[PDB]
């Protein structure tokens, strides 16, 4: 025939096609097979508990009214503007905060109609999805980001969503994240929303992201350790140098206070302790105990010669005991925090 | 019949339906039963005095012109695009700063028409609602967020809003807030706007949110207490160490000044004192009195031996009196601030 | 008759009504009576010199072509969607930076047509209006925010704007501002724009806002005073304690420098001095003169015993003279700044 | 006749008017006379190198097909909605980053048709125009902001842009800028874009803006000078006070480092030196040389009495030489920077 | 003929033209020749790993159905509004985060139809393109920004994209960047996307940008060097001045810590070391070793005269060895970092 006539013949007034009626109106529910292709991944903000994604959302379903045989071609890669003249599933993202299409030059849309009536519907989307994050074990945590594909108007008696058996989630090659590693395996679950308006279909993916500790070591693990070592210099400073040892205790304690507040600058105001909070608390306790060590030496040395060697013994004991107890803490902290991270994500 | 014909028969030119006319035009006012489902809750900013919500707004009313009997089906879950061909209430949010719909894939809308003429109208909305906050008792406060549903064009003689008798407000399971606890009980009030243009219907919910103090203890309650203890080390420092005790008083006072200004960084510029302001003022008064204590010891010790034991007596008295008076203040501050919080929200 | 027929009969093709023609086309100019209702007030930013408002804009004018008598009803509260089929004034805000309507559920619009032809047109608007601010006397200033309602296309020969005789401006009950007090009285002026395109009508309101000083006292008035008192401790510190008195002068001067820069953090980069700048300059001069006082005592004490009592006399004189001169400055500063604020706003 | 009939008679199907055809299709090019009225000016950000303006753009051209004689009126101030039914020039701004119209109540548009066929077309626009800035001589610089009005689709053979002979640029009375002075004179140039698609018309204005130095004197010129004077106190401090003079050198050098980094906080990361960078570098060199002066006095004083008066001579020489050399630098810096600013803008 | 009739004759119902059908429907694929003109370049943010561009995108292809001979004119520069009535390629940008058109006064679009059927289609676009950046060698790095032009709906059997043989990329004259130099040469590659939906055409440019080091030298290369020199003053400070040398070591170490954290303020949280991180680590190691040098001198000097000249020998050796080893590090650091930058970009 001609390319234009076939398009407006299969659907329209002459054929009787109605886009407001689901394909099998009073029969079995429509089964929509979905699969996504992640084009980009980033903007993971813990303060707002969300992340931004850019995906190619593909949907496959069978429409018996769109089946054709006369036209010679097998598939039919048609124009996007007609997408309003056909029935489409009312998919929506349950945990979506913001979303939009793309019209950079034309509509970033695709539609194919096969001979048997199968419809492939691909679309480009930018999504801002909410992600509740557990920040206990914060510099060393594995977050799980979810993506729920839910129907809004049709129940399970009308619309059912299914993930493709092969490759429901595909990630673009070379897609890296500056802060996390995206695990190769993905979890495909079966959500089902139960409202007072009825039952609604839902499908869900889970992405596992491990936080990289290279930034946090050079940002607040090594500089705080350096402050603890800098506090240990006072044990070798001469005893009568009171403005020297006291200023050494003070600058280290106040710096540890500012570094402790600086470790939560980019984090939400949660109300539970974290692993970095435990490390900051122990380092602050160590520098404060070093200052209390000199406050005791300064008090013991003036009680009037037993008191000259008794105060010097505290300095000699603190020279070896302060790094040994800090090493024992470092062993227990790092070992138990590399033990909890081997726990299964599931 | 056929699915398409019934939809355009009940309403349209042939039936005579007009979407610009309320159902009972010159009779009793239309009663709209409303109930909301909170999908997300967050973005509670004290600086802008607002919070962001994402709800499913359901509206129920009876339209006698939409009653049908011939079609076999009980309910009629129809397509959203037709929503312009029917009459809908002109609901609007009185305390709304910004609002928008959702069109992530299709319209996030739902409409059902029953046999008797009842219309269920569900919609997805993102709202930025203004919330006036009282920050007296700030680290330990219970805020009340409101949501007013008001008609804009119709008076009480035409439109009346009512909350559903069962479950007007439903919260999604597992919805947590990083900063607040959402109380299970909700207050359903009856606002009524009186303008010079007439009387207008209004309904209102109240959400009670208790601020969690876990963040604020580790952020500005314990570090300021540590500065007060660090200031108490000077009482044990040797008397003639003037650059040591003076630098101890100075660094503690200047740090208390910076922490006091740091406690109001994320707060609006209100003009009344708060509980954290009282705590910061007392801690600043304590470290400043410790420095004045050494300024008196340094002045008394040089008046030329009575003056050697008289100045030492002030040090010995301040060693026990400074923590005892600080403990008495801590008891009165915490007790009275755990007494005011047991006061009923209502 | 029927409700629908009357609406499309009064205006349309059959009646001959044209929305592109002003009511009295070649007669007296159309007089539009305007009055606003402020729903919210806030977002007053000095850096961008603007403020955000949310108002109900009401407009009243007479259209002889819309007069009816046959229909029984007195007023006619009709549907908003028809608002395009009638003539409306081309009002616009002269000092508007950004503006938008509201479509949270439906159009936030209202239109009534009376028997004689009077048209009441209410609309909801969010406005970001520019406000030039004079920040001399900044912590204690009264700003005047303006709102100009101007016609864009019609001259005085066609369109005239007037304020309602009773209640042109109404403020919602309980509307408070965290930073300012909104004065109860308002000024209704008569602007008139003179361009090269002709003469254009304009009406203007003026809002008077007094800045509350409760925040600024605890933020940068009392902490700077505390630094000045902390600088006065050096006069009581022992004379030979050079690292003590010198470090006392240095930390106070550098802190006064940081507080002076901190007082202009949220302010625009204006090029005239302010009241807080005068207070910061005098406090910085006081702490710098205290350090120069010890620099003179340290120089006088070593000139080799007259020089021992001569240097001690400067300390004794500075003990009483430094707070007395600071008290005299505080009296003159506060008195003259409570005198300028009693000056009439007009 | 009637007002409505004339509007649709001059243009439309009956007359044969086509909005897709330029007035003189195959004759001389259309000459469009342009003039702008600046309503607001601000948001000048050096980091993004742009500024925001709000203008009334007026365009005048002759359309022979719009000439009328029968209708009685001289000019014809018509309704804005019809603006799509006539031909308009395809003006666009070459250096525009973002732009939008205004629809606060209606379209902020104006169109007049005269008897001879002249068309006056006024529109309200908000523009974010890019401005390349030269920041050498930064606290004391005169920037030149440009505005290019270019045609996008028509060449010089079809469309020519011209500035009005009288008042091409008019500024609203009382329009001030918090950071700059807008020079009264303006430069009207003749740009002409040469692409591979052909030749295109362009016209350009230039605004000269002088930066006000009142903010920068009190922000980083006087506080850095105060640090230099504070560093000169060490020359009067006693020689053996090593922790006093050393702490005086250290706090001044570290403060000069922080003030130097603070001077470029709101500036883009350019790679050439500026006048404030030269001032910061010389002030940092002065305080660092004062510390090296005490490092030399402390080294010379202990070489074992010639060495007691030799080290004291360096202190006495540095007491007068350090302010004299700083005064000579201040004279040469300010004189040459008030000489370069008298250079013609052109 | 007449200008209007020809436009609607070549395409439309009478001619049979369909915009939903590609020109050669069942023949060879359509070859689209593309070339871009960069109007502006900037907003290069490393934190979000993106950059903003403003380009003129030109597309050339042959449409046999648009060939004409009767009309006299060679080319046909027509009106933009008709652009919907013709077939256009479905180009889209693969690495695009956000994009929009421009409608400042009219559509910023251009279309020309030649006699043989060639179509030139120019459009103005603002793009926010993602750019993965390697920040190893960060203050001295050459980034490569890419721009992929990909088809969304048509495969290689239908649509093929090609770069123009002459001048695919043209940069506007005088276009400078405050932070980078845009290399004159550009790389034109051949991407080809392989999805599960089929094969898709793609073309790609590469821009090479060299970071300018003028800002980073005065921002964090020279101030850190000054801290290292300031730490070398302690070697000349007198030995028994313990509060002087200790405070000199402390302020320098804490300042180096704050400058090290300040060097990564505007950078993303990557987990690999950079060149500035290596420089900051070595400078921190140098000032910390200077403090350990005085901690050893202070310990050796009190062991009770051999111990008086033995501790003085460490001071004399450290006076020359500390700058010599720092000079050797500076030679190896700068030489190897000027060697890696001569490596070919390709
Ligand atoms: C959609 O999928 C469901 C589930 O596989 C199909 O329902 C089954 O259909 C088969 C074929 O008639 C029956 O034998 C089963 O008993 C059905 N199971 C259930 C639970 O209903 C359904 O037919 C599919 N829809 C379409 C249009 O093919
Ligand atoms: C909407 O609700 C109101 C209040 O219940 C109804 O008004 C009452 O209607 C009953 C039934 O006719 C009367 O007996 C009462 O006297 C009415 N009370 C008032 C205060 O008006 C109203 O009828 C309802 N509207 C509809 C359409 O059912
Ligand atoms: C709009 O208001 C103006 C001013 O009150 C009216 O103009 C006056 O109209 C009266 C009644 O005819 C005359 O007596 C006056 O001489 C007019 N004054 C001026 C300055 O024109 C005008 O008529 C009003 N418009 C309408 C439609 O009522
Ligand atoms: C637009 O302006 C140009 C330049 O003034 C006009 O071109 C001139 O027209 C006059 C009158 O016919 C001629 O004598 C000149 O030789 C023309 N000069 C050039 C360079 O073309 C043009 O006619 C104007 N267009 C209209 C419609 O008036
Ligand atoms: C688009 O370009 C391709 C590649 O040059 C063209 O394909 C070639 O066409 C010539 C001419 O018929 C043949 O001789 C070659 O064998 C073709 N090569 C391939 C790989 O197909 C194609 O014809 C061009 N399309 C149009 C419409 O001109
Ligand atoms: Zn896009
Ligand atoms: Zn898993
Ligand atoms: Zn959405
Ligand atoms: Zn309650
Ligand atoms: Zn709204
Ligand atoms: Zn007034
Ligand atoms: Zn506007
Ligand atoms: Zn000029
Ligand atoms: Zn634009
Ligand atoms: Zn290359």
């Amino acid at each position: 025939m001609s390319p234009s006539d076939f398009l407006d013949k299969l659907m329209g007034r002459t054929s009787g096609y109605d886009a407001r009626i689901r394909p099998n109106f009073k029969g079995p529910p429509v089964n929509v097979t979905c699969n996504i292709f992640i084009n980009s991944f980033g903007s993971i903000a813990e303060t707002t508990m969300d992340y931004r994604v850019n995906i190619f959302l593909r949907q496959k379903w069978n429409d018996p009214r769109l089946a054709y045989s006369e036209y010679p071609d097998d598939s039919l890669d048609l124009d996007p503007s007609m997408l309003d003249s056909i029935w489409k599933p009312d998919l929506f993202f349950a945990n979506e905060k913001g979303a939009n299409f793309h019209e950079v030059t034309t509509d970033n849309k695709l539609l194919r109609i096969f001979k048997n009536g199968n419809v492939l519907y691909s679309i480009r989307l930018t999504l801002t999805l909410s992600c509740p994050m557990d920040l206990k074990n914060f510099p060393m945590d594995v977050q799980t980001c979810i993506m729920q594909l839910e129907s809004f108007g049709y129940t399970m008696n009308d619309l059912i969503f299914e993930w493709q058996d092969e490759a429901p989630v595909q990630v673009a090659e070379g897609l890296t994240l500056p802060q996390f590693l995206l695990k190769e395996e993905k979890d495909l679950r079966y959500c089902t929303k139960h409202y007072n308006t009825g039952k609604f279909t839902c499908i869900e993916v889970r992405f596992h992201l491990e936080r990289q500790m290279g930034y946090y070591l050079i940002q607040m693990y090594i500089p705080s350790l350096l402050i603890v070592i800098l506090s240990w210099v006072s044990f070798w400073i001469n005893m009568d140098a009171a403005p020297a040892r006291v200023a050494l205790g003070i600058t280290t304690v106040l710096t540890m206070t500012t570094q402790s507040s600086g470790s939560r600058a980019s984090l939400p105001k949660v109300s539970y302790v974290k692993a970095i909070d435990i490390w900051m608390a122990v380092c602050l306790l160590f520098v404060f105990s070093a200052l209390l060590e000199y406050a005791a030496v300064n008090f013991v040395s003036r009680q009037h010669k037993v008191f000259i060697d008794r105060a010097k013994k505290i300095d000699t004991i603190s020279r070896a005991c302060f790094p040994l107890a800090f090493l024992i803490f470092n062993i227990f902290y790092w070992v138990i925090y590399k033990i909890l991270r081997h726990e299964d994500i599931h």
